[PDB]
């Protein structure tokens, strides 16, 4: 309703400004003429008058007059309302009161992203399919081909491609120009919001980068808008901060009309319109999403690994980037930000000191984000993974759920710094899950947990390392007369690492009992994952994997099978140098019998003789349609 | 829901611990004996066994409901048989020790249960924690929550109780550790003392969780129940939603060669009670005034009004850092409330110095807490801060009222309320603030044009708005009756003006029309955000003049009154004297006395007044924000 009160006087005609579609209540300042018993209200064409007027003579009471104008005025004071006060004793009216009106239309709008929900409250941002609201990206992608830092570090536009990342804000003002000579039009935002976004007002041709004037920014919280382009001014909004521990992700911009007609008095508010943007969060891509680019580091002695990765990537049809030497898999994670107008892959760099090949990856349409710890004296993103879309606890996680290696209550050190946990939780669209990894020497999630695509059941199957599975496999192979088959029969007379037989493995009671303890450690996480991801036993696959002891913690006995490179249907699995039976590794044949029915192709790669990371396509599901 | 997996082996008997009422799934580590199989499961008394017998991918589930008396005093035996021979193929044994572990608090349940959540509303639940900011110790000079010790037994009356109940064989806890822990973030905002000796000894309450203590191995000294006392350190703020969690975790440390493993975890979630403002319609308990030299008459009138009411009166001394009206502008009086204790709490305006709010017991003393903030930049006057009675608006209900904050006009250079204060007030979440337009005033305090009084009719209150139009009407009507020669400021013993001269000053009348429009903007904002109608509002006649092109009171501000129940102390308007009475006083009387209120007009020009009030009967945890 946004109702408004305007007072008229008997001795002077008053002049006021109203906004189209806004109810204006006409009251009196001072007494009515002595003797008033009835009143009449008349208005010029275009002025709708209500009484809480066709019937002119109206009895006097504590009743309100409401005037409405629906179309903006062409000239100042081109319309008016006249109240006539009469007495029942005399035919001549007691007095006249005049309210001249100027009607204006003011609207601050953005792309509310409306295809399933209209004319709703522009001051809110609603999640879900029936939601709406502008979306703002963090301009963290360095589009300028002659700049060394991110595009949102300065207060200027230095390339026209940069505008593709920004969001558009349109200010429509319909009215007589002379009015805006003494009625100021102020675009403003809060200081808090000012430190997290910037606004450029376009003032010349679009071709000119210098025409995009920095209007709202780090210290600019208000700006008087000159109406240079007639009835529409254009602003470009540029995000500066992802959602964080203290930043819910909402940023507001307002336009306020201020009456400054009288230089002796003070300014006064007349109308205010608001737009609310939500900063798009950083979203992780699980291994079930289609790949676009694989990253590898060719060092000395790893040529075979890089070659096998290149062969797998060409068999999958995705790009491959050989990186010079930091760490491809542990010092960075690859996600994306998504807005209706542009999607940007974004690298989350592990907190360190230096620009180390991730900042110098950071190029056009490829953004960068990182954090700085509180105690600058680290984080390994091998403790960080994400699940495919799931449904659990009656809730739906269509972008999956983040999986973070946790710390055991009472442990001395922390495995993930507080800044990273706060960032991941603040993204709000992939609610994290704590896992139990302190039993591992390193503690990375991919040492016991992975996901692969499948056509049956849900879109995926969860691979869990299982000492019990390998125990069963070796027992069955021994019962079949293959107990003398040797593990690690890779290279003889040219590489000196002793071999071991199935009999020797099954006879080592310490090894079997320790792997039973490891199996229980993995069973804890198995139950936690079944609960937090809504999984059943048919969703899980126990991949045979044995562990040994290092510093009283768990390490892989043979290469980690669960830690594979997933590229669509193509799997690059670390080659297990297991028992050779009939000319084949029984571990390879077991993994094949487990995975190939799912339509996946298994290529076993020697990573024993690294670093691999994948940029993937975003979810088809739009994050703004999720209900957190 | 909290299912657990335990694996048995054919060659070694396994031993495990289970928690009462928690399903433990029994699986096999390794192969079953070679050949066609069937299995039988039997369990000792106290062991409930279910099956979800032919062999398939089917699960065995074991449950124990009562804790064990001895280690491994119960067991489950799986027997593998073949259909070809009567003799069983093999046996697998799982010895079990059942334990009951529970970390609990007073969940505040009389109208309603997941212990890991905190739910608002009448159908809600959850523990409540106060901020121990009240200085109960008569020999400490600072707040009670500054150290890591308990120095007086009355301090425990502010804390919340956390009970850890563990039923099981003692020998188990020789190799199964019991760890009470909380997050670092939560650790910096609460403290936990574990009681270890007699309650009489303050030194027996040992600091176990605090600023840097995030975990603690608890020794079971008192049998099956240990008690902890939780003490809040921080109100909700911009980055603190107000929730604090504590967990107990059982850790298997049986094998020194392996690493520890989790077994069970229970959680308690506390909500820190917010700071709540008290509107003028609430019953008073204590009035505060500052007696200086030459202002004795004002203090006397306030004392007489407080004696006419049933509340206490405190004469406050003035320190070196002196704002003129420091009783009302440098401090606000609210409260925090938990089912076990209610504390009045003074919000001290952010400044430099300890000035009678921090030192002296009538404000910061036993069962009277203190809270303040420090600005980030280089300002705050709590005259820009008020609060409304309980209201209903926008389809929502505000049973603790809504805070009203004087706002800044878009484009203004300075801010009248710093960001820390706005963040604090918004974080309290139970009195959602409303921004007002006050930049038209020279000072800009809310009480320059707005007030509330109790009423028996309607919503229980009336909103008083200063109105130049009302005074205009009053003076015009008095002039029509032949009283235009009546003089304002006649009863003055220190410059008189007549009704005719006031009505003849066209600049003054136009300026007061502009002021009336400025107040009308706020009137519409308040009608919208508080669900008010015209019958809820009263236009108190008030004229304004210009100072530095801003609005100041022409005669004393009538709206800025002291409300004590039915008794009103209104600033005396030295208006036109007619028939021996001030027509402004008679007008205010005709407006207010029908509401059952008593009007005493007090000369405060010839100050500072503040009121501590009774808390709302409505409990804040029953509100749904
Ligand atoms: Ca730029
Ligand atoms: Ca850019
Ligand atoms: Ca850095
Ligand atoms: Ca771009
Ligand atoms: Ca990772
Ligand atoms: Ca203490
Ligand atoms: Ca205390
Ligand atoms: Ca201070
Ligand atoms: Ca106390
Ligand atoms: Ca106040
Ligand atoms: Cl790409
Ligand atoms: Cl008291």
């Amino acid at each position: 309703s946004l109702q408004r009160i305007v007072r008229v006087s008997l001795e002077h005609p008053t002049s006021a400004v109203c906004v189209a579609g806004v109810e204006t209540l006409v009251d009196i300042y001072g007494s009515v003429p002595e003797g008033t018993e009835m009143f009449e209200v008349y208005g010029t064409p275009g002025v709708d008058i209500y009484i809480s007027d066709t019937r002119r003579w109206r009895f006097d009471a504590t009743l309100e007059i409401i005037v409405v104008m629906n179309s903006p005025s062409n000239d100042l004071n081109d319309s008016h309302v006249q109240i006539s006060y009469h007495s029942s004793h005399e035919p001549l009216p007691l007095a006249y009161a005049v309210l001249y009106l100027t009607c204006v239309d003011i609207s601050l709008d953005c792309d509310l992203n409306c295809e399933g929900r209209n004319f709703v409250d522009k001051r809110q941002w609603v999640w879900g399919p029936s939601g709406y609201g502008g979306i703002l990206l963090v301009n963290c992608d360095r589009d300028d081909p002659s700049c060394d830092v991110q595009d949102n570090c300065d207060q200027h536009v230095h390339c026209l491609q940069d505008l593709e990342d920004m969001s558009v804000m349109v200010l429509r003002t319909q009215g007589p120009a002379a009015l805006f000579d003494d009625h100021k039009l102020v675009l403003h935002t809060s200081s808090y919001d000012a430190k997290r976004a910037q606004v450029f007002h376009i003032c010349g041709p679009e071709d000119v980068c210098e025409a995009y004037r920095h209007v709202l920014g780090q210290d600019k919280v208000s700006y008087e808008v000159p109406r240079l382009h007639g009835d529409e001014e254009r602003f470009f909004v540029e995000g500066l901060s992802f959602p964080d521990a203290g930043f819910t992700g909402l940023i507001s911009f307002h336009v306020t009309l201020l009456d400054d007609s009288n230089e002796d008095f003070s300014a006064s508010p007349i109308f205010t319109d608001t737009v609310v943007f939500r900063v798009a969060p950083w979203i992780m891509t699980p291994s079930t999403l289609p790949p676009l680019e694989v990253y590898v580091c060719r060092v000395r002695n790893n040529t075979c690994f890089v070659d096998a990765v290149a062969e797998l990537a060409r068999k999958a049809g995705c790009k491959l980037t050989i990186c010079p030497q930091r760490w491809i898999q542990d010092e960075m994670e690859l996600g994306y930000v998504q807005a209706p107008h542009k999607t940007l892959p974004v690298v989350f760099d592990s907190p360190r000191n230096g620009e180390l090949q991730d900042f110098p990856i950071l190029g056009p349409d490829f953004g960068y984000v990182t954090r700085e710890p509180r105690d600058r004296s680290l984080d390994s993103f091998g403790n960080l993974e994400v699940s495919p879309p799931v449904v659990a606890n009656g809730k739906e996680y269509p972008l999956g759920r983040i999986l973070i290696g946790g710390n055991l209550p009472g442990s001395s050190g922390r495995r993930v710094t507080q800044v990273v946990r706060d960032f991941l939780h603040a993204q709000k669209v992939q609610p994290p899950v704590e896992l139990f990894v302190d039993w591992l020497a390193v503690g990375h999630v991919d040492e016991f947990l992975s996901f692969v695509p499948a056509p049956d059941g849900k879109g995926f199957r969860m691979l869990l390392a299982s000492p019990g599975a390998c125990f069963k496999l070796f027992q069955e192979k021994q019962k079949c007369g293959h107990g003398r088959a040797l593990l690690f029969q890779g290279v003889v007379d040219d590489e000196q690492v002793k071999t071991i037989s199935i009999n020797q493995v099954l006879s080592n009671k310490d090894l079997i009992n320790y792997n039973k303890f490891v199996q229980s450690c993995i069973d804890w996480n198995r139950e936690v994952l079944k609960r937090e991801l809504g999984l059943a036993e048919c969703d899980i696959i126990d991949i045979p994997q044995l562990f040994k002891t290092e510093r009283k913690k768990a390490t892989a006995f043979f290469p980690d099978l669960v830690n594979m490179l997933v590229l669509g249907k193509h799997l690059g699995i670390p080659k297990p140098f297991g028992p050779i039976i009939n000319g084949c590794c029984c571990l390879e044949e077991k993994v094949r019998s487990l995975l190939e029915p799912l339509g996946l192709h298994c290529t076993f790669i020697d990573d024993f003789t690294c670093g691999t990371n994948v940029c993937r396509k975003p979810f088809s599901f739009k994050w703004w349609n999720m209900v957190p």
